[PDB]
């Protein structure tokens, strides 16, 4: 109770959560690296706590539905099915209505990843048009944001993702691979897009950010677990710690 | 000192946090009504703590200088000089790097408090003109977000605001002062415009909102006490009392 492991629900993204490469079939922790993970193993060594990690089930991060039903991530916190959520969980108003969140560990905004090609340059020349289709993931807190928007490029914007099957897609790498193969823009958290553009030379991020906000460890309202990983991250970026952490994992012509 | 009384820290803003009316002069806790003192009233006998009310000082909310120091009630929980910060203290992504919140117990978002008259419709009006002035309450959550923005328009604002002196004012009150007696324009945060526009009938809100965010009850990053006072919060809201608290307290030709 007081020594047991956390459960730690998580999911697969690059470069926060990933499978590391191996010949051998690997099982337990040992499946797991990344950004993400890093930052659990500093907090689990800090604080003395240990945890096994598990992928949750649906694939999502976490968003209501009509009759207030939350999935993803977030449903497994609010069942208590999981301590912590070590993940790039976007800390958000409306999750904060449900679950817990450790103070922020890293600044993100959303923002458009796109291919090199049409040179539209912000979220108003999306609104403008159908041409280039554009879209998130699928209940992730990007496409919460559209869908609760009252500023008119983003209430268009969300007019067309919603009324467009394709639009949402499942996850960030499915998004990718439509902005490689179609004529698509993601609307795509920052650091991510830093990420890939860095590697998908073809890629490039469209415009600035269209918010700043943050990730945190997901926990479940309440939990005993969460202030001591609050005041531990806190010291970890007092350090620079964190920035070091950043560096590695993200580390063209 | 688990039973000790907690020290909270607020500041008077209609109609969250009032001098009552009476002819004998006032001490103590004795002093204050609103929105705010109830529900902190109920989250006391729920969770049976005491509690002594300070006023913050410097009469801010808090925001951060160039070096990085912060003021008003936010430096009050930073620096543990307060246990609560009970008031209509908007949840941000800048201040959770600094203080934590409970849950919120109100949402709300920036909007435009204006005097019937000259017919502007939104922000983007406001920003491409200089004739009708236009600002902000300094220090606070609303500058915070202005001066943060990277979209277009509001960097417009920013520009504006942080150039003109008269812009930002002290508090809600000084900035609706200025409505009345100016050809200015205050961004606000909507719950209050509601509760203003409901009195002075010769206000109006313009436009939508500009964002959708929370008030919490702020307190010491590592708090004994947030999580209780989330728990209640919420047991609150499945209730529906906390809608009925604001209609005791916002309740024109
Ligand atoms: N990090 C997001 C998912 C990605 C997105 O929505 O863009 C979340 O927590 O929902
Ligand atoms: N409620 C705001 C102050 C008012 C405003 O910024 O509009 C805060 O907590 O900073
Ligand atoms: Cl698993
Ligand atoms: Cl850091
Ligand atoms: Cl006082
Ligand atoms: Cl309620
Ligand atoms: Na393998
Ligand atoms: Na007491
Ligand atoms: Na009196």
């Amino acid at each position: 109770g007081t020594n047991r492991s956390l459960i730690v629900t998580t999911l697969l993204e690059e470069p926060f959560v990933m499978f590391r490469k191996s010949d051998r079939t690997l099982y337990g922790n040992d499946r797991f690296e990344g950004y993400c993970i890093d930052l659990l193993k500093e907090l689990a060594h800090i604080l003395g706590f240990s945890y096994e990690i598990r992928l949750v089930e649906d694939g999502k991060y976490g968003a209501q539905d009509d009759k207030g039903q939350w999935n993803g991530m977030v449903k497994e916190l609010i069942d208590h099915k999981a301590d912590l959520a070590v993940a790039p969980l976007t800390i958000t108003h409306v999750r904060e209505k449900a679950i817990d969140f450790s103070k922020p560990f890293m600044t993100l905004g959303v923002s458009i990843l796109y291919r090199k090609g049409t040179p539209i340059d912000s979220a108003d020349d999306l609104a403008k048009q159908t041409k280039i289709e554009y879209g998130a993931v699928k209940d992730g807190a990007t496409m919460t944001f559209f869908k609760k928007s009252k500023i008119s490029t983003f209430e268009k914007m969300w007019a067309f993702m919603s009324s467009k099957p394709s639009a949402l897609v499942k996850n960030n790498e499915e998004g990718i691979q439509r902005t490689l193969t179609a004529d698509y823009a993601l609307l795509m958290e920052s650091t991510t897009i830093e990420y890939i553009t860095q590697r998908n030379c073809n890629l490039t991020q469209i415009g600035g950010l269209i918010d700043s906000k943050g990730y945190g460890i997901g926990t479940p309202m309440g939990s005993p677990y969460r202030d001591k990983i609050t005041i531990a991250i806190l010291q970890l970026q007092e350090e620079d710690k964190l920035h070091i952490m950043k560096e590695k994992w993200w580390r063209c012509p």
